[PDB]
C-alpha cells in the first residue's frame, strides 16, 4: 500500500542526479513496469538463464551443466511469480549467479550490476530490492550515474538521445523518444 513511490522518493532521486522532478517521474513512467513488486510482496523479476550460464562459466572456469534455468540460448521465460520458482532453483547451483543472473524491480536492473553501482555485496543489492520502490529507484539513479552518457542527456532533457542509450538503437520501434517528452509534459 505505502510499498509504492511517493512525491519524497521522486525529490529524493531527482536531487541525487541533480536534474527536474518531472524528468525522474518522466522515466519512470515509460521505462518502469507500474510496481517492482508481486502481490506476495517479494520484488518482481525476469531470470536470465544465459547470464546464469555466462556468470556461472566465469566463476568456475569451464561450462556448467545445461539445464531450464542455465543455458547459453536466452529464453524459457515463465512470469511473475513463477520467476522466482527459476531463481530458486539457480540458487542451489550457485546463490551468487542466480541472483545476478535476475533483472529486479521497477526499472529490471541485471544483479551482476550491484559492484559497479557501489552496493557492499550481491546480498546488499537483492536487500535494496526487497525494502521498497524508493530503493528499486535508488538502484536506478545509481545506474544512470555510471552511465554519464545518458545521465548528461537526462539532464540536459534531449530524450531522443536518452532513448537511445537506454532502450537501444530500435528505440524509435516503440516511441520512446517521443513518450518521454510526452511524459515529461504531463507532470510539468
Amino acid at each position: 500500500s505505502h510499498m509504492a513511490l511517493t512525491e519524497q522518493d521522486f525529490q529524493s532521486a531527482a536531487d541525487d542526479l541533480g536534474v527536474d522532478v518531472a524528468s525522474v517521474k518522466a522515466v519512470t513512467k515509460v521505462e518502469s513496469r507500474g510496481s517492482g513488486f508481486l502481490l506476495s510482496g517479494v520484488p518482481k523479476i525476469l531470470f536470465e538463464r544465459h547470464w546464469m550460464f555466462k556468470l556461472l562459466k566465469r566463476k568456475l572456469g569451464h561450462d556448467p551443466e545445461i539445464n531450464d534455468v542455465c543455458n547459453p540460448k536466452a529464453g524459457g521465460y515463465l512470469g511473475g511469480q513463477a520467476e522466482h520458482e527459476r531463481l530458486d532453483k539457480a540458487v542451489k547451483m550457485d546463490r551468487d549467479c542466480a541472483l545476478q543472473s535476475a533483472s529486479w524491480g521497477l526499472f529490471q536492473i541485471m544483479g551482476f550490476h550491484w559492484e559497479a553501482l557501489g552496493y557492499a555485496s550481491v546480498q546488499a543489492f537483492v536487500n535494496a530490492q526487497y525494502a521498497s520502490e524508493g530503493s528499486q529507484l535508488n538502484t536506478f539513479v545509481r545506474f544512470i550515474k555510471i552511465n554519464p552518457a545518458i545521465h548528461k542527456a537526462l539532464k540536459s532533457k534531449n530524450w531522443a538521445e536518452f532513448a537511445k542509450r537506454y532502450n537501444g538503437p530500435d528505440y524509435k520501434k516503440n516511441n520512446y523518444d517521443v513518450k518521454l517528452a510526452e511524459a515529461y509534459q504531463s507532470f510539468k
